[PDB]
């Protein structure tokens, strides 16, 4: 996962498609291009 990198536990998640850390605010904000309800729920929602 993310080549061993540990992302910010609240502000980021390890996105396995790219194996890089990505910002949670982008996948959770439904006004963004990157919004993804499922990925927001699974990877970001409970850490907020």
């Amino acid at each position: 996962d993310c080549h061993g990198t540990i992302c910010h536990p609240v502000n980021e998640f390890c996105y396995v498609a790219t194996e890089r850390c990505h910002p949670c605010i982008e996948v959770c904000n439904n006004q963004t291009h990157n919004y993804d309800a499922f990925l927001c729920a699974k990877e970001c929602s409970a850490y907020k």
